[PDB]
């Protein structure tokens, strides 16, 4: 396995990560490196194809390698001034079609009454090309763009002026499709079943008849790295379950049900709670909680480990946390649709699988003052019902992300809660909120009154 | 004038007041005392009727004086129990009437297949009378009580069961117009014509040749008092308005445009701002703050006219007010119905008559911390951004109140801006509060998210 895969280079861009995942959901192995990167790394992954991608809001010797190459928006720029020819805001556009191509055989949208074929796409304006470089036709346009796709066919070097991994061109995928299975002529076998047994066979030869250590405490990467594990090493696993106080009111339970009572497993529980309210005692900065919480729980991790002789330790690091910029990292080359499938045919519960993401620091975000404990039992019940209802209306699951965070202000006296749910905050039913916020402040007394915040991706973060 | 009265004794509950601003509709006079008021009062008061409310969530001798008196809900159990007769949760119930007597000739609902009468009404279900008294017969049933209405006719003694107040029982107002005009005989003479015709005399009555300070400062009971006076008096009128700085960004302008533009009018400008800000610089405690203002307001206002060497001072206090527990006070025995209804009268704008209640204290509230200016300043502007909006969208008037509230916390870094909206918080739909609180954000910068308060006015203070 890993034989076959796709380069592809990052100029910025929301949606590189998610090129990336349209070639993994197809079937073949991608890495995602920036752009600055160097020859040597390149020749020395000696890919397929290369993806050019990007540009927000120069690659260079990549057309010497026999490899084709697909160019995306500003990937198309370049891919034009590196070669001959010249260069110089998005929004859907009716691209029409001029030779079908390698790049486009099959695939239409709409037929027109000219009877030429037709894609509805996710155009990027700005990203024009003036003139077509040596070797190079148009392959495409549209009312405003008279060469919105570019192609060689000797070279295999293709452009495009629109996202083919967004859904807002929905052919898409099949374009992409086309440049990695035909063009590239990559053999599909990135699975599923693959990857589990892959990742077994490494843990296996890595850590050989030695001790693991794996950390409960963290969610769906958690949980599949410790189940991936103890698949690999059984009694060699011993999994660790820290309550640093800063988890969801039944997650202890939760975890344990499926750890211990379901499928065996060693799980030590940790207390750890009154270590982690000592040195978060001050601490109102939100970057210092961050840190300080985190820090602590490495070292907890460490303590555990240097005590029970262990030598390594387990984590739930996947591909998108390594490209922000003795371990073994099962997850680590792995986007979270990809753990996600993995969880489920590892046998973990659909419900576990997917659970709302929860921060690493976890409940020490979500109280804006300093974090108490005082503040953490309110604020755990709160939170509490806010998600039980939700699962009693089936609303769960028609959100990203739900939460409540606690603010230590006080109003007619009580504190004030704040209600979190994005999707673009969450269009609850009035009704519904109602009862949401009717039964926080009855139930949790120093309370009174809570809030819901409307404010989106972009202007404000989805955490406070 | 004032010369038929209906006495309104107060045994708890929301619609003590409401019983008598019905009565007050139907055209007749009347105040409402506590139940432990004393013979002496009442005797004093010489009513020409009475009504006893009350039960949230025993008067007397009230039976001695030759006046009819009905008892709604408690007060018919504790009319049937102070006279003969024995005794022992709130809802819709299909009342029956036997013997349309003289509180309900006419007043129908439905028939019935029987052709008798029905009236829905809201029964209060725990006040049940058992055993009706010497004098009484029953005079209405529902399917769970036996008794709902009691009637003497010879002493003009009447119960009922339910609250002819509420909106619920939709021939309420009729019931007690009979009750007022009919039985008590009374006639309809408190018009609106009337008591600014009564008001003005008694100005003229009290004040003479000697002049009044005003205060602008206070939304429309100030603005009608002002009014009034200026009619009484003329010249005589200096008005006064104080820019405490807890005021809204244009009211000032507002009240100018109105008083001294509009209407000739002698209006004195204080600056006061340094001096507010100064009083209030530390003062978390929203008791305190409430109270800070006040005493500075008063203050103020007795500096000016020991200057302007005047004697009396009006204001707008209204009857509400003092319930709750040298002046001229011509609000005093009225209701914000009827103030409102004066103001029109008397030539104000409807677009200040109908303007939301503004407090007292102002933007002192609505800022939870240490009120700071330069926190007002950052509100004023997140305020004037939320009723612009409404204002567009004529949204206003369906709320009978909104503002924003500034919370000193902070987020992911700029403050909280909390908005209030209620009439039972308002459903106002997603994309109209999206629009407000971007523009909230985007325009106001240093604030970075806002949220919408949904607590309702049982569990929650429509003020924070």
């Amino acid at each position: 396995i890993h034989q076959h895969r796709i380069l592809i280079l990052d100029f910025g861009s929301q949606y590189a990560q998610l090129i990336a995942r349209r070639v993994r959901e197809i079937g073949v192995y991608c890495e995602l490196m920036p752009c600055d990167i160097d020859e040597e790394t390149i020749r020395d992954f000696n890919p397929h194809g290369i993806i050019l991608s990007g540009g927000p809001e120069a690659p260079a010797f990549i057309f010497e390698i026999g490899c084709p190459v697909l160019g995306i928006c500003y990937g198309m720029q370049t891919m034009a001034y590196q070669l001959g020819g010249k260069v110089n805001e998005f929004g859907h556009a009716q691209l029409r079609v001029l030779n079908p191509a390698f790049l486009f055989d099959g695939i239409e949208d709409q037929v027109s009454p000219q009877g030429e074929p037709l894609l509805d796409v996710w155009m990027s304006h700005g990203d024009i090309v003036s003139e077509l470089p040596p070797g190079f036709e148009a392959t495409a346009c549209t009312d405003n763009s008279p060469l919105a796709a570019m192609a060689d066919f000797k070279r295999r070097f293709f452009g495009l002026q629109f996202h083919p991994e967004v859904t807002h061109t929905p052919q898409g995928h099949r374009i992409l499709a086309h440049f990695v299975i035909h063009i590239c002529q990559c053999i599909p076998n990135w699975t599923t079943k693959h990857i589990i047994e892959d990742s077994i066979r490494d843990i296996q030869e890595k850590v050989g008849k030695e001790q693991v250590i794996v950390g409960l405490s963290g969610g769906v990467d958690s949980a599949v790295t410790a189940t991936l594990v103890h698949k690999a090493i059984g009694d060699q696993l011993v999994c660790v379950l820290v309550d640093t106080g800063l988890l969801r009111l039944n997650e202890v339970d939760e975890v344990l049900n499926v750890f211990q009572k379901h499928l065996g497993a060693k799980v030590i529980c940790v207390d750890a709670k009154d270590r982690f309210m000592k040195a978060l005692k001050g601490i109102s900065d939100p970057e210092e909680k961050r840190k300080i919480a985190g820090e602590q729980f490495i070292r907890v991790f460490e303590e555990q480990a240097k005590k029970l002789n262990v030598k390594w330790l387990g984590q739930g690091t996947i591909y998108p946390d390594v490209i922000e910029s003795k371990l073994i990292e099962p997850l680590r080359e792995l986007f979270k649709d990809e753990v996600r499938k993995l969880g489920l045919e590892l046998g973990l519960p659909a419900d576990l699988i997917y659970r709302h993401p929860f921060p690493g620091p976890g409940l020490a975000i979500r109280i804006l003052g300093e974090v108490s404990a005082e503040y953490i039992n309110i604020l755990k019940q709160a939170d509490a019902i806010f998600i039980e209802e939700l699962k009693k209306s089936d609303y769960y699951h028609q959100v990203s992300q739900a939460f409540a965070v606690f603010m230590p202000l006080k109003s007619v006296y009580g504190y004030i809660i704040a209600l979190r749910a994005v999707k673009q905050w969450a269009d609850l039913p009035h009704e519904f909120l109602s009862k949401v916020s009717h039964r926080i402040v009855n139930e949790i007394k120093e309370v009174s009154r809570v809030v819901y915040d409307m404010t989106n991706k972009p202007p404000a973060t989805i955490e406070w």
